[PDB]
Formats: structure tokens, sequence, C-alpha cells
């Protein structure tokens, strides 16, 4: 049985999303009698159950209320997919840039701490790998940008973020790097590890009904933009990783894997500001695009912990 | 642009709902590929910028986390909709009922004070208008059910319902009433208020935006059933309420209005079990349908507030 094609229901939907009057935006108008128009053919075509319909509701309480909204947008590839369009849309422009870009991520938090060149991220705490994090920001011919900010965050040796984990302290494993002269910036931190969403949250049980899992491979995030040039949203994913191309999020690009050398040495004392037995080095550049527009450089308006805007 | 059409788009979203393996629901996974495929088409027809995208997933963490999922379906139309549909499909299996049928609402709550015939249902807290409701439970036919369980809750002169609501106190109007021999439900308690969505609350900001309001006229719920006959969820709306044909929830129908009656008198004190000034009169009855299942009494699976199933 379908009613949906009914000028009877076509009416209904038309006064549901407000075409009823003249306050309002005619474009959420649009955008609501468009959604409520398929929505309904779902039901009519997939034949969804009263049952099945309020336990979809009541599921949508539940990623409301542990606030994974965005993490399942992830898991289920609508993120990857946004950047796959951003950038069929960017082919059509001309605008073949640099670094690949892919998806940001839920878990970003406003105004880490800023540094010229040079900082150290973690705060003492873990039992992890020492991770020599370097490299440059170039233009889109080639050279060095001094100035540019590479803001990055990634998760400790438990896998979990600072801020989202109160156990961490502020802004763990979060920084804004400055490039120097020589357009580079150099980070002394920890390996990350790879990490799975919560097992008895929303979003994993939603990707058990898949038969899928929800993890993703150790990497760290970058936000990069300069005077002048276009901003980026890429994150470095660590080769090696198990998942490294079986990410729940799609999100792992080539040209986006890290290579990382172990230096193994118990007595690393002397030669480069180290110490002992281990630890990682990494290194990878980031080509920027010229900006035509201030738009260019301006992180989506995507709502964020703390940019209190 | 559109790339949701390519093959390589297409094998995308199967990877996505889980067609990559055998584990989870073979059903999940046709509605998943199902949501993704017109998920991207609405981006790719109304071209949903990023901004709106990650808006929108924002106001479903918000919209979760107020746990208003339940009261937007309803002021999409979406609820009354489902009963358009569940009425159309039963025209076809021929199942002409008594009283015909209306959404349900977000705010019912289980296991209400069970009583035989007549009960009181308010605490005495208010200033109102006293309300007595009274009615009968009937057959196919026309004839008397003894022993129908008539569940019924209403807001109160502030306009909201108990438990929701703290400030009352327990399952305050909220009742199991028993029809006796005749059939028959007796109900002392008050004329509940119309209500509005709350004015900061995530519902409302979408129904501003669509330039409507979040009114519903004032109702009172009802669960019906009896065994071996077709359990009924219906609204019985008073008369003369401004909002009584304007409800933000589409659930007022026809047949479905309760014509009130008003008695004044300074001194009521004998011939009814009153007092003085004045008090409201209202008497519906229900006309239930043959039940075919047991299926027929049972409440959607819809999870509800104490089912705790
Ligand atoms: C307001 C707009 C909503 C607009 C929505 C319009 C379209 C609605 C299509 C909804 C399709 C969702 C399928 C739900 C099917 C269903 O009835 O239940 C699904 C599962 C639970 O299935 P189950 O495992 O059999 O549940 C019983 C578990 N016991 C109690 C035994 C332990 O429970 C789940 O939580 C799985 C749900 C995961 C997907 C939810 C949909 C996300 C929507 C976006
Ligand atoms: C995970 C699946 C999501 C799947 C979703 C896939 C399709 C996505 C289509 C999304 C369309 C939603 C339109 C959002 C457009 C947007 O950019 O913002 C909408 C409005 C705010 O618009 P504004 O009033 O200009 O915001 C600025 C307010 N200041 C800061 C000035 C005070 O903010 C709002 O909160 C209005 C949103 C109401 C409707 C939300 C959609 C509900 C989805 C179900
Ligand atoms: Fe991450
Ligand atoms: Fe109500």
């Amino acid at each position: 049985v379908k009613i949906s094609h009914t000028a009877d229901i076509q009416a209904f939907f038309n006064q549901v999303a407000g075409l009823d009057h003249a306050e309002g935006k005619p474009r959420f108008k649009q955008i609501i009698l468009r959604v409520l128009q398929d929505t309904a053919r779902l039901i009519e075509d997939l034949e969804i159950t009263e049952d099945e319909f309020w336990h979809a509701v009541d599921y949508l309480n539940r990623l409301g209320g542990r606030n994974e909204a965005g993490l399942l947008a992830a898991g289920l590839g609508i993120e990857h997919f946004l950047d796959l369009l951003q950038d069929a849309k960017d082919a059509e422009a001309g605008l073949g840039g640099g670094t690949p870009r892919t998806i940001e991520g839920p878990l970003y938090v406003a105004g880490a701490p800023l540094a010229q060149g040079e900082v150290r991220m973690d705060d003492g705490t873990d039992p992890g790998v020492v991770m020599f994090l370097q490299g440059q920001v170039f233009d889109a011919n080639g050279k060095p940008l001094a100035g540019a900010t590479v803001d990055l965050w990634h998760a400790n040796t438990q896998g979990t973020y600072s801020y989202f984990d109160s156990t961490q302290s502020e802004f763990n494993l979060r920084r804004r790097i400055i490039t120097d002269a020589e357009g580079r910036y150099r980070a002394r931190s920890i390996v990350p590890s790879g990490y799975g969403c919560d097992p008895q949250g929303p979003t994993q049980e939603c990707l058990d009904l898949l038969g899928r899992h929800g993890q993703r491979p150790a990497h760290v995030h970058f936000f990069i933009s300069a005077f002048g040039h276009r901003h980026l949203t890429t994150q470095i994913n660590f080769a090696g990783d198990k998942y490294l191309w079986d990410d729940f999020a799609y999100a792992t690009r080539d040209g986006l894997i890290g290579e990382l050398r172990f230096v193994e040495d118990a007595a690393a004392a002397r030669d480069r500001g180290v110490q002992g037995e281990r630890f990682a080095e990494l290194s990878f550049d980031f080509r920027l695009q010229g900006a035509q527009s201030p738009d260019a450089e301006a992180r989506s308006h995507r709502p964020r912990a703390l940019q209190e805007g």
C-alpha cells in the first residue's frame, strides 16, 4: 500500500514543511518537504513496521544522548562520502591540490596550546614509545611556507583523546605548531593507539547489526592553514597497523600513510635529546593550495568542542 | 555534480551496509543501503553545504539529548502519517473499525494505578475545573464489554504531564480504569490544558524555521483494550479549543472531538458529589473491533517510560 504518491498526502507534507505561511526559511521548507517525501517512501518501499519505526526513533534518542551522531556519520561512510564529493567538485574547478584531504572526525577541541616551530605534546604520564614528528608545510610550487599553523591532535596509548577523557590532563596530545623560517614543524610526543567505538554505545550497536567492527588505525589528525592558502583537514595513518586499509570510517587514503622508523639503543643518551631502548621517528610534509578567497582558510562552521561560537 | 549514481559509489555503500560479510541482519543491511543512497541524493539534489550537513548532525545530538525525537516525528506529521497508512492498510483487509485511531504521543508511562469502574485521577493540588469523565466501551455490534481496560493520561492545568514533570506527584492524572458490568468507566478529574513544545527546545527551534507553532489542543490520551478485541490508541480533543483544528501534531480527527458541558452552581452541595460554582462533564464511548489474533491487543513494542522491557 502506497499513499505517499497521492495529492492528499503531498498536500499534507506541504503544510508540515511550513509552505502554509510566510515565516521561516524557504530553504528548510524545501529540505523538510524532501526529507518527508523520501522518509515516507522508505517506509512504503521497505514496509517498515511500527516497531521498527519506533525503535529507530528511540535509538535516535540514545545516539543523541551519548553524543555519537558524528561518530555514526563516520561509521556509515557518510563523512568519507563528503570528502569524495568535495574532491569531485574540486576536479571540476580544476583545483588539483597537494596533500589529499580526509575526514576530520568528531573529537577536535579548539584553542590548544600554541608554539613556535617546536613543542612537546605529552604530559609525561604514559609507558609509550616516544614519537618524533617532523616535516614542512609546502606551497603550491614546492616551497617552504614559514608561519603556517599545523593544528594536531591524537590519542594516547590507551587510545583515547584528552578533553573527552577526563583522566587526561588539559589539552594532552593537542597543539598548534607554527612553522619556522624553513617552514618546518617539530613535535616530540608518543605513538598513539588505534581505537574502537564504545562497545556498549549506540554506534557499535548499529555496526554490530551490520556485522561490522568499529576500529580505526593509529593516526594523527591535522588542520593545516596559512595566510593566503586553502585550509586542509587530513590525517597521517601509521604504517603497519592491522586496520590501515580496513578503517571503519574509511579515512585511509593513498599518500596519507606515514612510514614510521624505529631507532633502538638502550643508551640514546647523547646524539638526539633522547635516552634509551627505543623511539619512533616519522617525517611527513603537507603541500597546500593557493587560496582564491578568505573562504579558502576558514574551517567548516562545523560545531566543535570549545570554539564557543 | 553527482557521484552517487556511479558504480564506484554504489559499491562503497554496499560495503558500509555490511554486505561485505555474513554476520548481522540482512534486514538492516537492506535498510541502511537504502538510507545511504537516499541521503546521498538529497545532498546532491539540494546541494547541501558542509555547514548545513554538520549543523544537522549537531542538531541531531541536541534532539537526542533533550530526548525529543518522538516529539519531532510528531511535529513533522510523521506520527499522523503512520496512522494514515495503518488506516489504508485496514481498508484493504476490510477492518472498518469503531472509534478512529490517532497518534499516541511521546509521554506515556506504564503501570499507572489500577481501578474498578470508578476512580479519581488528580491529587487535589490545582485551582482547576473538576471534570467528570464517563462512557462505555462497545463491541463490534454496539454492546457493552464489561472488563475492558481504559488506560488514560492527560496534562494538568499548567499543561504538563506527571512523571516528566517532577513537580507533579507519582502518576498524577494517570490511571487504568476497568469497565464494570454495564461496560462503563467513570473518572473524576480536572480539565487539562493544551500545551506547547519547550520554546527553547530542539523541536520548536525546528518548527520556528518552518514558521510554525508548537501548540496542541487540550486532550486526553487513551489506550483501550479488551480480551479478544483489537487494541486502540486514541485521544478525545476538547471542544472549543483555539487549536482544535490547528494541532501542530495533526492528531485531531472527526469523531474524536469531545463535547464538554459546563454545570454552574455556587452550591453543587447535594445532587452529585460536587460542591460549587462550576465543573465540566464529558461523555464519550469507544467502540472496538473484533481481534483476529493476540497481535490484535498488544500495543506496539514502542519503548515507553517504565515498561522496563
Ligand atoms: Fe581520531
Ligand atoms: Fe499529549
